């Protein structure tokens, strides 16, 4: 049984073709609607449609953002349509992948282990470059989480997914607070600010990299303000100077004086110290005070990563990790000297 649709591709010429696809199955569910597996017939490779109810009225935010991006490391866009139930739906052809971080980290730990450390440098040196490319349109993710976070595991290519809560940021314009997974969200956040940066991206995706370095989640919060007195408990009480930086709208919390767990300890013993010391700048109180996504890239935990003989444990090669673009580049260009090694020109 085969569907044919009129559909527009989403890195393209606005110029639609006709597509057909087979072998139909629900694979998932949200407040937006439904999404489905499908075969396409020109190349039997398998894709998601997310089905949205689109009213007519607005654009879709989701749309708009997927049809600029064009990146190794976030699920690609590859055609989007229109059909019915005045129902209008927008469906989205995007990548299918079998696997998630959320999946893999659950099978290590399930068992007590640990995920070795070259899989930790692989997998968050590529969700780093993900947010650095997309930091350099304006866009925040705002819901970074080990399950949105695409995994083939043969490969080792890591694919940013979802897209549903992600917005462009411009100064002065505020957003909302009650926004990310609880257990990956900023503290700004829940200070109530709507004042903030990109940087909340990467408070969570340090939380990814805490998570799997300990095997479950670092902050894990009974409610939306339990999440401050869990980070509290590991940071300790923020300062006058970083309360006042975190631009807040809220900070009655009667909060206990908590003193900071330094970090060495909050870690397995013999944790690598270049894991720790990154980890530390990425899940700082003052939102300004952390690694932008590009700096991140360059940091000394994943040199490992440059080193020309590197390979993966499965035996094969690394997936491109050096193939930057100029406005991958933009917020720091000169990084591209630590960023990009001799042995790749
Ligand atoms: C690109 C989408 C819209 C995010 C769909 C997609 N593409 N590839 C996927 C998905 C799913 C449906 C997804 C949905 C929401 C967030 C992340 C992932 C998905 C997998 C792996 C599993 C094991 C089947 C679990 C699963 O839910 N892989």
């Amino acid at each position: 049984k085969v569907t044919t649709v009129v559909a527009t591709p989403g890195q393209g010429p606005d110029r639609p073709q006709e597509v057909s696809y087979t072998d139909t199955k629900v694979i998932g569910n949200g407040s937006f609607g439904v999404v489905y597996q499908a075969k396409l017939c020109d190349s039997g490779e398998l894709v998601a449609i997310k089905k949205v109810l689109q009213d007519k009225r607005f654009k879709n935010r989701e749309l708009q953002i997927m049809r600029k991006l064009d990146h190794c490391n976030i699920v690609r866009l590859r055609y989007f349509f229109y059909s019915s139930g005045d129902e209008v739906y927008l469906n989205l052809v995007l990548d299918y992948v079998p696997e998630t971080v959320y999946r893999v980290a659950r099978h290590y730990s399930r068992a007590k282990q640990t995920l070795p450390v070259i899989y930790v440098k692989l997998y968050m040196y590529q969700l780093f470059r993900s947010l650095a490319y997309i930091h350099s349109f304006g866009i925040c993710h705002r819901d970074i989480k080990p399950q949105n976070l695409l995994l083939d595991p043969d490969t080792a290519v890591l694919k940013l997914c979802d897209f549903g809560s992600a917005k462009q940021l411009v100064r002065g314009e505020p957003n909302v607070s009650y926004i990310c997974s609880r257990y990956y969200r900023a503290p700004e956040l829940i200070f109530g600010a709507t004042d903030y940066t990109s940087s909340i991206d990467v408070w969570s995706a340090g939380c990814v990299l805490a998570e799997l370095l300990l095997g479950q989640p670092i902050f894990p919060g009974d409610s939306g303000v339990d999440q401050l007195v869990e980070i509290i408990k590991v940071l300790g009480t923020p300062t006058r100077e970083q309360i006042r930086e975190m631009n807040p709208n809220y900070t009655e919390f009667k909060f206990p004086q908590i003193k900071a767990h330094p970090w060495t300890k909050v870690f397995r013993p013999r944790t690598p110290p270049e894991a720790i010391a990154l980890c530390s700048r990425l899940l700082e109180y003052t939102p300004t005070a952390r690694l932008t996504p590009l700096e991140a890239c360059a940091h000394s935990f994943f040199d490992e990563l440059r080193d020309p003989n590197v390979k993966l444990p499965n035996g094969r090669d690394t997936p491109a990790l050096f193939n930057f673009t100029t406005q991958e580049l933009s917020s720091n260009p000169p990084l591209a000297t630590i960023l990009i090694p001799p042995h790749a020109r």
